[PDB]
């Protein structure tokens, strides 16, 4: 028993973080077989930066001209193209700790780990969720940029981020790994805000599964609601409509706890009506919304990975 | 900026974790050069735990009924030992993955991370505090003990827990990497539970300070307090008295912020006798005591290992 927020062991990513240079400009790389991706921004200087022009920066910059460091080695350079906001280095050498991976795209609400990196080196690691607005809640310094976030299926890693900004307010935003970004962000310093956020309902559902796992059941009551009436309160307090495709992913969670997804949102409903009254859940004042049903289920049955 | 609960990065612990089975028990190790430790009660049958006699245990076992696994492949024991609440296991093949490493054990209010792992692989990693009362908020199932806790310096890893049992109010107790309790506990089925329970009052002030240094500072009052009245009005609130090493572990966050520690003490008393008022400190509702001063330099000034 316990819940934690907890990451993915970061062990299989940390085998593959590099430190790339151009000229007075260093941040993280991400060196997969023979092959090392980093945020394009890497061609940038201090006054490139209000309103960079990537592919004028790239045509004069040549292989030699990236500094690749793998610990104490460097890596020689062989080639090198833009692929949306990322740079593809290629080498000479193929990192023999590359993990089995993909490349995904992830959807708002799905969670994953980062893997905060500073010059090529890991600092730490912490779960983060994609927010509605495409934002990131991360902790990312002056450096971090080339920093990943990834979810771990047995043996394969996906990476499904990379660092690239912080926007108003100390959120972060970043990319795929083709390079597209999460959101209508752009890589360029001018001004940019994100929408207004929301809740994800469907985690904080999964985490109320979680704290009846943990007998933690003060807040059950004995009603039950419908999809729609459930829908219509939760829009006033900014939470995501909850659809039946979310009602199918805590089928699990439902199953096991003898709880019907509906009457959780009963008890979801009443927390959001009357407030917590002082009182927390699994140690918390507030309804948390940065687990899914699968980060629940993988916690509390003891799923590993390696 | 940006404030999480940051784990150390964990690969260089997820190197040395192997299975150890004696019978039908089975539960982790941790495999430093040629000898691998783990909990003693791995040579306990279900009928063994409400008081078994480990000594009387161990001496009926030889080398040969410890299977020993690193992944695919067995590690063949040529010795054994007890100590304390610990096995060690010698073995023939000395662990080409084991790290710069030092036993340690922390003090109350020192935090660390833990790889929680089954069967000798990882389920995760995350961040927590050696509590007053000498257990750990975990997460941890049948099958975790002989998971670990550490922290990193550059190269070396300090192993300061490995976990053992879980008690009443499902919070966690286990042992240094000599096998001696954090505690007053015992690794046997009986009845025992820790002592009450008290707030890290450094720790929090620390945080405080993670707060101001990422713009969150409503909390600021413009008075001063002495020591002695703080203390005494922590003392009612459940708090751990500061003692003058904690002002002056507080020396460089103090220094950074400007700050004095006996004015953030003020802003602390307002807290404890007013409340929050229904606001939030860095996303939180509640004080958090699971930060040290030095993570929170860490995480604040992008510190990195390896
Ligand atoms: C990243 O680590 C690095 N970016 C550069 C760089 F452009 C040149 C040299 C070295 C580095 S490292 C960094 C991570 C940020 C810094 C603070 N917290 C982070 O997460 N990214 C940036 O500095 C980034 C790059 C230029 C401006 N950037 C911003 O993050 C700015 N944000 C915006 O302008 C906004 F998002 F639009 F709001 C900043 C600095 C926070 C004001 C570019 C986007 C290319
Ligand atoms: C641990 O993973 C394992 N212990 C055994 C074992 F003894 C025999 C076979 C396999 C394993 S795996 C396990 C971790 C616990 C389980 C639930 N959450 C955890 O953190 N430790 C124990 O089961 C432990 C061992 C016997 C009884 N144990 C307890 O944790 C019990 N607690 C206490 O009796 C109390 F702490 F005193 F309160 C239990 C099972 C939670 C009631 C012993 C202490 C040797």
């Amino acid at each position: 028993s316990g819940f934690r927020k907890m990451a993915f062991p970061s062990g299989k990513v940390e085998g593959c973080m590099v430190q790339v240079t151009c000229g007075t400009t260093t941040l993280n790389g991400l060196w997969l077989d023979d092959v090392v991706y980093c945020p394009r921004h890497v061609i940038c200087t201090s006054e490139d930066m209000l309103n960079p022009n990537y592919e004028d920066l790239l045509i004069r910059k040549s292989n030699h001209n990236f500094l690749v460091q793998a610990g104490n080695v460097q890596l020689r350079v062989i080639g090198h193209s833009m692929q949306n906001c990322v740079l593809k280095l290629k080498v000479d050498t193929a990192n023999p700790k590359t993990p089995k991976y993909k490349f995904v795209r992830i959807q708002p609400g799905q969670t994953f780990s980062v893997l905060a990196c500073y010059n090529g080196s890991p600092s730490g690691v912490y779960q983060c969720a994609m927010r509605p607005n495409f934002t990131i809640k991360g902790s990312f310094l002056n450096g971090s940029c080339g920093s990943v976030g990834f979810n771990i299926d047995y043996d394969c890693v996906s990476f499904c981020y990379m660092h690239h900004m912080e926007l108003p307010t100390g959120v972060h935003a970043g990319t795929d790994l083709e390079g597209n970004f999460y959101g209508p962000f752009v890589d360029r310093q001018t001004a940019q805000a994100a929408g207004t956020d929301t809740t994800i309902t469907v985690n904080v559902l999964a985490w109320l599964y979680a704290a009846v796992i943990n007998g933690d059941r003060w807040f059950l009551n004995r009603f039950t609601t419908t999809l729609n009436d459930f829908n219509l309160v939760a829009m006033k307090y900014n939470y995501e409509p909850l659809t039946q495709d979310h009602v199918d992913i805590l089928g699990p969670l439902s199953a096991q706890t003898g709880i019907a997804v509906l009457d959780m949102c009963a008890s979801l409903k009443e927390l959001l009506q009357n407030g917590m009254n002082g009182r927390t859940i699994l140690g918390s004042a507030l309804l948390e919304d940065e687990f899914t049903p699968f980060d629940v289920v993988r916690q509390c049955s003891g799923v590993t990975f390696q």
